[PDB]
């Protein structure tokens, strides 16, 4: 027992990880088969990404322009093109390490796992979740760019994320690895901002499944509510509605703690109109919606990958 | 910006990971050079487990009995011996994955990544503490034991933890790597409980800087307070008491910030009486105590591993 946020073990993902430089830009790419990808603004100087034109400043440049770092090795670029948002630096070694790999674009509410680096080099991993507002709540400094996120499905890297850029707010937004950015986020200098997000009812849900199985009770009540009315509630407090999809997704958690999917909406209903008048749920005062009902299975039941 | 639960970089750890079976027993083993380290409880069975004799237990063992399985090969056990709570499996190849390792012990307050572990695969990577009762909340099922905490400084692993039980509040006791327990738990199946608990004052006063440096500053005050004031308050909210050690850790973030040590204590004061309010630091409503002064000016300033 015990309910922890974990992330996927890192290591597929670290030998795939390299340093690209251009001009004065130093950030990290991510190396499979004989292409880095990183993301496009690194052809970008201080006063280039104020208001920048990617197709005019890359036909400017030439693959000598590009420094690629494996390590304490030289990979010489053999060709370079834009695929939306990211830079794809064809490379003259295939990375030994390329694990099997695909390239996915997630929903927000689900999460990943992100293996922060700087200059090429890993530097430590945590679990985010896509926010409703297509940000991610990461943590990130100066250099981190071109870190990726992912998630890991028996011997498979899914790769989501590849990070751009930090908002106003502290919060991160950044592209999938064919350089679509999540969110209405584009990879220039603006005054851009979040947007108003909220609470992910469906992971919600699941966080309480977890905390009875692992004997967290007392927010549990004999009343039940119907979908419609539960919805009602949610609106009001910015949670977003609970659809029959999401009813059925947690039927299995349902299933293992005897409690019935719309029971469990009515303790939240509970929980959201008084609070927790000072106690607690898996360590937390607040009610946690970054764990989704699979992350919750994989905890509370133990999937491993190889 | 930003400030999560983060581990460390998985993957030098995941390739010494091997699943060890006796007798109906599979747990995990930690393979580093031509030795597998794991629990000595995988030698008994259910009737053994109650009151053990792990001389006599041994003893009755041979070579051949312990099974290693390194992914999808085999090795051969040469030789066995137990020291103090783990086994040690000397096995007939070298581990050539074996990075340059410590085998250190920490001290409660201190955090390490934990790489849980079934069948030697692993599963998930987390940030845990070593509780002031040397216990550690983590997140553990069937199968886990054997699995290692670790911290990695540059480029070596510094071995901390390895798991052998879970207790009956749901936290979890295990060794050192040379097999001496943290804290006051045996690897037999008694009535053994966890024992009361403190919180670690100084990492609340780092992760307060955390917060602090990330732009949450609602809870400063002018006020200020003495050391011994300050202990007086700790003393009756069961934290533990802070030392002119600790305030001297604190330095470099207290300097970064501009907030002295005792003017953090005093805001931690106020938090203590007063509560939060219906306010978040760093999205938590709880005063956090898993972070370290180090674990902040890591996060907080960029440090990596290679
Ligand atoms: C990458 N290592 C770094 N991000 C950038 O360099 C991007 C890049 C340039 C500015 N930028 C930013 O993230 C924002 N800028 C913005 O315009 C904003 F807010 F997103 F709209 C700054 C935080 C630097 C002002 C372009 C082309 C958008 C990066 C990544 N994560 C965190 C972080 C923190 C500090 C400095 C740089 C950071
Ligand atoms: C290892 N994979 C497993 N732990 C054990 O097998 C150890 C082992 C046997 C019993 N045990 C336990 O962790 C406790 N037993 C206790 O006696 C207690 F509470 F610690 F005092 C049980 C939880 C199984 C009852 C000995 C020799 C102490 C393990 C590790 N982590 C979690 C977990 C969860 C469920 C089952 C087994 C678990």
């Amino acid at each position: 027992s015990g309910f922890r946020k974990m992330a996927f073990p890192s290591g597929k993902v670290e030998g795939c990880m390299v340093q690209v430089t251009c001009g004065t830009t130093t950030l990290n790419g991510l190396w499979l088969d004989d292409v880095v990808y990183c993301p496009r603004h690194v052809i970008c100087t201080s006063e280039d990404m104020l208001n920048p034109n990617y197709e005019d400043l890359l036909i400017r440049k030439s693959n000598h322009n590009f420094l690629v770092q494996a390590g304490n090795v030289q990979l010489r670029v053999i060709g370079h093109s834009m695929q939306n948002c990211v830079l794809k630096l064809k490379v003259d070694t295939a990375n030994p390490k390329t694990p099997k790999y695909k390239f996915v674009r997630i929903q927000p509410g689900q999460t990943f796992s992100v293996l922060a680096c700087y200059n090429g080099s890993p530097s430590g991993v945590y679990q985010c979740a896509m926010r409703p507002n297509f940000t991610i709540k990461g943590s990130f400094l100066n250099g981190s760019c071109g870190s990726v996120g992912f998630n890991i499905d028996y011997d498979c890297v899914s790769f989501c994320y590849m990070h751009h850029m930090e908002l106003p707010t502290g919060v991160h937004a950044g592209t999938d690895l064919e350089g679509n950015f999540y969110g209405p986020f584009v990879d220039r200098q603006t005054a851009q901002a979040a947007g108003t997000d909220t609470t992910i009812t469906v992971n919600v849900l699941a966080w309480l499944y977890a905390a009875v199985i692992n004997g967290d009770r007392w927010f549990l009540n004999r009343f039940t509510t119907t979908l419609n009315d539960f919805n009602l509630v949610a609106m009001k407090y910015n949670y977003e509605p609970l659809t029959q999809d999401h009813v059925d997704i947690l039927g299995p958690l349902s299933a293992q703690t005897g409690i019935a999917v719309l029971d469990m909406c009515a303790s939240l209903k509970e929980l959201l109109q008084n609070g927790m008048n000072g106690r607690t749920i898996l360590g937390s005062a607040l009610l946690e919606d970054e764990f989704t009902p699979f992350d919750v299975v994989r905890q509370c039941s133990g999937v491993t990958f190889q």
